[PDB]
């Protein structure tokens, strides 16, 4: 229904520090209930936002900048979305901020049980500090921050609690990539919106078996509408030149498969973990929840054109050409402000291969689940609940191969905190046999990663009927972290596990 391409794409302002010196940068971000218009033709929407903004302000830091952010909850004491009480005396509204892809001390990582309520009145069992510490001793990259509170993540994020966080490495400046105004984040979230403009989040699955509690969690969420940077199907006026985009899938469930309707190419220059070693010319790319693509789009040859960023991946069905087949629209009509001095270099960074690592351990992990007393699917990593004693206990400074078995019907974007990792390969196997006997026979050879996945990843798509192998060096910090599916509906029930990085 909503008319496509009638609102300009908002560019979230960069957060200004409360105090800053050479030794440290200090920010304050408070979560607020606020209203914002999401489309020219809608009444304002009630949202929860970092500093009352949706998306939250973009935070920009340098490699090794010593940063502190005091994340504060100043939200209402009751939620506005359907809470399922059967899945977890504590406050109804709990929040904790996770800097996804951050190389972070464990008590600044936004552990699900380090949640806090309004003004920190009550705090979860794993809470230690108000002011998070981000030393940012990691590669230049696109991070994003979002809520991570136990049993509430799918809800708090859907409410609007997402933002971008960029680490700039000054040594990457020589590459001369598009920058400043020509470097633009795109946070993509699908939403379903009611006529009065309020957010809709389902309080039960369709055909609620009379067994189900009310509200009941749902296995997956697909929105009828795509937003980018907080506007339904927006347009961006661009100059006819090279642009850099930080593409972030900030949606609960939905996977995008992006292309340009004029047949133009993306130049991939970066993955979750930063610059790829070599740029990759791409015609389409898959982007599952929490994945990030750092791309250049060359508008030089398309002056005057309107180009749709299009999507082909279904979400609980085929794309509707009028709705979710559309993400946004570029209009190459802005006059040049100056000569395009930016570059699209082939040679970007050292290969991850350059470093030789002793494999200390090899974990086999399965994506499984069971069914609760109401008949619902309960998703589990290794048939273990979140509350079960920890089993993933890598040693600090060591490298493991994780071997992720997926006998389910769907893809799972598996995310590991603290570390970025590389991809080894994927291999199809007999699902019926694995389920019958617990034994694994591969039905075809190993497939190494495409160039897209030959850098550093931290969220990785594990396709159905495959075994995915990744290699991660755990460090530099020890402590209590998490690994989980990043489909929020899965994560909350109950596809999330503790991870202890140990000291010897
Ligand atoms: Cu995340
Ligand atoms: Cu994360
Ligand atoms: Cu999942
Ligand atoms: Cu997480």
């Amino acid at each position: 229904t909503l008319e496509k391409f009638v609102d300009a794409l908002p560019i979230p302002d960069t957060l200004k520090p409360v105090q800053q010196s050479k030794e440290k940068t200090y920010y304050e971000v408070t979560m607020e209930e606020c209203t914002h218009q999401l489309h020219r033709d809608l009444p304002p929407t009630r949202l929860w936002g970092y500093n009352g903004l949706f998306p939250g302000p973009t935070i920009e830091v340098k490699r090794n900048e010593n940063v502190y952010v005091k994340w504060m909850n100043n939200l209402p004491s009751t939620h506005f979305l359907p809470i399922d009480h059967t899945i977890h005396e504590e406050p109804e509204v709990k929040t904790v901020v996770h800097l996804h892809g951050g190389v972070t001390p464990d008590d600044s990582d936004g552990y699900p049980e380090a949640w806090f309520s309004k003004d920190f009145e009550q705090t979860g069992p794993y809470f230690k500090r108000e002011v998070y510490h981000y030393p940012n001793q990691q590669r230049g990259a696109i991070l994003w921050y979002h809520d991570h509170a136990m049993a509430l993540t799918r809800l708090n994020v859907y409410a609007g609690l997402v933002g971008a966080y960029i680490i700039h490495d000054p040594k990457e400046k020589r590459l001369k990539l598009p920058s400043d105004e020509y470097d633009v984040p795109l946070l993509i979230t699908d939403r379903t919106i009611n006529e009065d403009g309020s957010l809709f989040y389902p309080s039960a699955p369709e055909n609620p078996s009379p067994s189900l509690p009310n509200p009941s969690i749902v296995p997956a969420f697909c929105g009828e509408t795509i937003l980018v940077n907080g506007k339904v199907w927006p347009y961006l006026e661009v100059e006819p030149r090279k642009y850099r985009f930080r593409v972030i899938n900030a949606s609960n469930t939905r996977t995008y498969n992006l292309s340009l309707d004029n047949g133009g190419d993306f130049i991939q220059i970066g993955s979750d973990g930063g610059l790829l070693p070599r740029s990759v010319k791409l015609n389409s790319f898959s982007l599952a929840p929490a994945e990030r693509y750092d791309i250049i789009i060359d508008f030089t040859a398309y002056e005057g054109e309107s180009i749709i960023l299009a999507n082909s991946a279904g979400c609980g069905g085929d794309v509707n050409p009028e709705t979710d087949a559309n993400i946004m629209q570029f209009r190459v009509t802005k006059p040049l402000a100056q000569k395009d001095e930016s570059r699209k270099p082939k040679y970007l960074a050292s290969y991850p291969s350059v470093q030789h690592e002793r494999i200390q351990n090899i974990r086999t992990l399965k994506l499984a689940g069971t069914q609760d007393e109401y008949g619902r699917p309960v998703l589990l990593l290794n048939n273990k609940r979140w509350h079960d004693p920890v089993t993933e206990t890598p040693k600090v400074g060591t490298t493991e191969i994780w071997s992720i078995i997926n006998p389910t019907r769907g893809t799972h974007p598996i995310h590991l905190h603290l570390v970025s990792f590389r991809v080894l390969d994927r291999r199809p196997f007999d699902i019926a046999r694995y389920q019958e006997s617990g034994e694994l026979s591969y039905t075809g050879p190993a497939v190494p990663p495409p160039p897209s996945e030959k850098g550093w990843k931290d969220t990785i798509q594990a396709h159905a009927g495959e075994v995915l192998r990744i290699a991660a060096t755990f460090g530099p910090y020890s402590g209590r972290y998490v690994w989980h599916c990043h489909i929020l509906e899965h994560e909350d029930y109950d596809m999330m596990r503790p991870m202890d990085i140990t000291d010897p």
